[PDB]
C-alpha cells in the first residue's frame, strides 16, 4: 500500500536556518515505510497549485496522505476542498507545536476534515503518521 | 521509565453508548508499553481535584504525562496551571477529532503548553504517543 | 417509572439568604411525584463529579432526569457530554428567570442537548418538568 | 380569571408540513382551562400590528399573557416594548427547542421581561403555563 | 406550470427616485413567461403579513416561487420560516448589487434556504431566474 | 463579441467525486453561445498566476468575464485587486449555493466589485450569465 | 473577629517550582493577625465542592473572606455564586500580577461582587487585606 | 526614601457630590508615611500633560510611584508609555471598584505594566500601598 | 439663571476651512439668550483640563450646561466623570450628523448621561437646547 | 519652503531611558533641511492643547507637517481632526516598529488621513520625509 507524504510552503528550508533537512526526512520515512511493509512517496512543493495536483491524483487513486501544508494551513480553502475528494486517511501533520505560537496558527482549515491531527512531535510526527496508517 | 496515562471525566465510560472499554484501553497501553521497555501507570477520575493531585505527583517525579482530559481540556485554567509545572513531556491527546465538532472544542487551555497534541487517531493516540516517548 | 431530580452546587442554600428550602423542595416534589404514579429520587452535591457519577446511573438504566445544574450549566463541557449518553428525556430547570440576569447566564451547554428547558418559574418549574414526563 | 394565548407569524400552519393543528391546539387549551376553572382567549395572527393591539389590551385589562411570537421573538423590540407594560405574567413558550437549531435563534428579545420561559416540550409547553398561572 | 413573483416592500416604487416601473416590471415578466410556456403571477406589497400569506398558498400549491424581499431580507426570520416550508424551487432576487452596499446588506435570513440567489443584474435577474424554471 | 468564462481551482474535477465535467460544461457553453451569437472562450487553471493573467487580458481587450473563482474567491485579494482593473462586466458564478455552507464561504472578495453574482443554479448559472451579456 | 483565609487550586504547591511554601504563609498570616487582634483561620484545598462549602460556612457565620481562588478565579461561575451570599467583606488576592500574563486571566467572575482586589504585591497582599479587615 | 502619590483628573473633587476630601487624604497620607519612616509627597492635576512631567521626574529620581490616574487609566497610552520607563515600583489604586461599574472601566493600559494594583478598598488602598513600599 | 456653552477641541476653528465662525457664534447665542431672559456664558478651549475646571464650576453651582466636546466626546472618560456630578441638565451637541461619518463617531461617553442630545441640525442644535432649558 | 516637525508626549525622553537624544534630533533635522533647500521647524509638547495649536497654525499657512504623535496616535480623535484641516501633506513618523509591540498599537486614527506613514526606520524616517518633501 502506498503512502502519500506531501510537504507544503518553505518546507524544503528544513534544517537551514534543529538540523533535520528535507533530504534527511526523505530518507527517514522511506527507511521506516520500508520496516512497516509500505511504500512511501515524499513530495515537497512551494506552489499551491503543484500540491492540488498532487492531492487529486491521491484522490483519483484512493491513497492515504499524511499533509504538512505550511503556511497555507491557515489561509487555503482551495486546498482544503481538493483534500475534501480523498477516501482514504488525510493526517495533518505540523513539526512544531502550532498552539503555541501566534493566534492565527491555531486555526486550520484542514484539520475539520482529516482524519488526525498530530503537532508538535518534530519530525517523529510524520513516522507517527506512517504507524497508524500501517496499523490499518 | 515510567510513563503517567492520565483520562479525566467521563473516560471510564468508553465503549458504552465503538468498543473499547476503560479496562481493555488500559491492558492494550500496559502490553505496548512493556514491548518498549516502559512502565505505564493509567488512571482515570471524573473528579478535576483528584487529576491535579496525580498531576502534581507527576511534576514532583519528573515523569511524563500522557494527558486526555476530556471536556476540562475546554473549561479548566486549574488543570492547565498545574501542567504547567511539568518538567518531562505533557502530550495532549483526544480520540475524536475534537476540530469537526462544536466550534467550543477547538480551544484547548492545554495544547499551548504541551510538548505535543495528537487527535482524532483513535485509541491508537496513546499508543503513539507512548513511541514517542520511547524514543526520548 | 422512576425520575431523577439532580441539583447542582449551591442549591442546598435554597431559602437561605423567597423562603422554600432544599428539604421542603424534596416534600414537594415527592408528594407530586406520588399524585402522579411516579417514583421520584432527589439528590443535591455541590461537587461536579458525584453529578456526573449520577447522570452516568441514570443513563444505564434508561430513567429521565430533570436537572437544575446551577453556575455548571454555564461552564461545564464534562457535565454536557455526560448527558449527552442520556436516552430518555432530559429537562433543564431554572428557578429564576436566567435570561433576566448577567450576560453571562444566557449562554448554556446543556440546553442544546436537553428536550426541553424550563426557566423562571420558580419552585413549579419542577412540579411542571414532572407532569410532562407523567404525560409520557 | 382570563388568560390570552397569543400565538404569531407561522402558528397557523402547525401541523401541515408532528400533526396537532392550530384548531386541535385551540380545543386543548380551552379543555385544560375549564378543568383549572380559568376562560383562555387563543388567538393568532401573522400580523405584528394585531399582536401589539392584542397585547396593548391585555395590559389595559391586567390580564396573563402566554405568547408564542414564533420569529418575531428574535427580531421585535417593538413587541418587547409593548409586553413591557404588561402587569401580570408574561410566560414565553416556544413548541420546539430553540436552543438546538440555529444560533440567531438563541437570543430573544422577550426572555429578559418574560416572567418564565417554557422551550421544547412540544404543544405541553402552552398546558404546563396554563397550569402554573392557574396555581397563581 | 405556474410561479409565483413576489415583491416586497418599497418595490412599488421602481423607478421613481433607472426608469422602470413597477407595472412595466410586471409587463416584462408575463411576456417573457409566455414566451416559455409558464405563467407568472406578479404580486407586490409592502406589508409582511400579506407575504407570508402569499408564501403559505405556494407552499400548498407546491409552486416555485421568485422573491425580491426588499429590506425583509436582511431582518425577518418570520418570513425565512415560511419559506422554510416551500417544496418547490425558492430563488431569491436582488436588483441591485446587494455586496457593494453597506455592511448589513451582505447578511440574508434568505439566501441559505432558498436554492439560488441572483443579484445585481437589474430586472433581468427576473427573466433568467424564469429561464431557469422552465428548463426545470 | 468575445465573453471570457474562467474556472478556478478544483473546477477541472467536475463530475468526479452530480455528472457534468469540465470537458461537457465547456461544449454546454460553447453551444448556447453560438445561439446567442457570441464566442465563448473557457478556460480553467488551478494556479492563481495564470488566473491573474488571463484578467489582465481580459482587462487590456475590455472583454466581459464570466469567473467562478473557487476556493480563492473567499480568500485572494490579489485576485480582486487584478479583477478591479475590467472595464466590462463582471459576472461572479457560484455552482452550488456558497450561503448555505460553512461560514466561512459567505464572505466573498469578488461580489462587492462584481457587476453581478449568481450563486446556486448549477451550470444553468453559466448559461445565464452567458445570456444577460448577449442582452447588453 | 474571625477572618477566614481561602487558597483554592495549585495554592498548596507555592514555593515548589520565589521560595515561600503554604505552611510558612500560614505561620506568616497567623503571627500578623495576632499582632492586629485577630484570628485567621487558613485553608487551602484543590476540590472546588471543599472551597464552596468553606464560603457557606463563612457565609452563615457572618465572617470576613480573603480568598485566593487560583485558577477557578476565571472560570467557575458556582463559586461567584456562593461568594455572592456572603454579608462580611470579600478580599480577592492574586500573588501575581494577573493582568500581566495571558489575556484570559485578565477577566475574574468574582471581582465585580469583591469588596477590594489586590492583584501583584507577592504573599504580601494577603497581610495587607489583613489590616484593612483590622481597621474596619 | 520619597515616595510620590499622584492623582489625576476629577479627584480633587474627592468627598464632594463619602467625605474624605483630597486636602484630608494628603494630612492622612503624610502622617501615615511618617510613621513609616518615609517622605510622601502627594500631587494632583486634572492635567495629563503635568502627570506626564511628574511621572516623568519619578523616573530620573528612581523613586516609587502611587498613581491613581483617575478615568486616564482607561484611555491614555501617553500616561502608560511615561509609566514603562519607571524603575521602582509603580502600584496603581482605584478608591472604588473598578469591576462592578460600567464594562470600560474593567480595562486598564496602565495594569499591565504595574507591579501591583489596589481596587475598591476606599482611601485606605493609599495606606497599604505605603506599607508594601516601606516593607521593600 | 445663568445656561454654560462649552465648546471643546477644534471648534474655535468653525467656519474656517460653512461660514459660521466661533465669535459669530457666540453673538447667536448671547442674542437668543437674552430673547429668552436667560444669561448665556460661551466659553471654548481645546485643553481637555481647561473643559474639566469648566464643568467642575457648573457642578458647583448648580448651572445647565450645553456641551459640544468635539472629538473628546468619543474619547474622554474623564470628561464624563466630571459631568456624572453636573445636578442641572446637561445637553450633548453635535453640530453635523455625527451618524452619518466614520463608525467611531456613533459611540459617545457622554451620551448615556446627558439629559437629552441633539445631533445634525448645525448651529441651531445650540439655541434649540436654549429654548429647552428657558421652557424649563 | 518651511517644514514643521511636531513630537508628541515622552518624544523629549528620546535616548534616556539607542542613545540619540531629542536636541540631537532637532540638530541632525536642521542640518539635513539645510542641505535640502528648506526650513525645518522642530517643536516637541507633552501637551495635547499646544500640538492642536500647532497643527491649526500649518494648516491656516498651508505648510507640510511632519508629525510623531507617540501616545496619542491610537487614542485622540481631536488630533486627527485637527490634521484633516491640513492642505499640504502630513507624513505620520514613528520610530519603532508599532506593528511588532501590542496589538493597540496597530491602529492610528492618523494613518488613514496622512498622506504617507513611516516606521521603524529609526531616526532616518524623520530625515527621508523631509527628502519626499523636498521631492515635491
Amino acid at each position: 500500500l502506498i503512502v502519500n507524504v506531501i510537504n507544503g510552503p518553505n518546507l524544503g528550508r528544513l534544517g537551514r536556518r534543529g538540523g533535520t533537512t528535507h533530504d534527511e526526512l526523505v530518507a527517514l520515512i522511506e527507511r521506516e515505510a520500508a520496516e512497516l511493509g509500505l511504500k512511501a512517496v515524499v513530495r515537497q512543493s512551494d506552489s499551491e497549485a503543484q500540491l492540488l495536483d498532487w492531492i487529486h491524483q491521491a484522490a483519483d487513486a484512493a491513497e492515504p496522505v499524511i499533509l504538512n501544508a505550511g503556511g497555507l494551513t491557515h489561509t487555503s480553502v482551495a486546498l482544503r476542498d481538493a483534500c475534501a475528494e480523498l477516501s482514504a486517511p488525510l493526517i495533518e501533520v505540523h513539526i512544531s507545536n502550532v498552539h503555541a505560537r501566534e493566534e492565527f496558527r491555531r486555526h486550520s482549515y484542514l484539520s475539520p476534515i482529516a482524519t488526525g491531527v498530530i503537532v508538535g512531535l518534530g519530525i517523529q510526527g510524520y513516522l507517527l503518521a506512517l504507524r497508524y496508517l500501517a496499523e490499518h
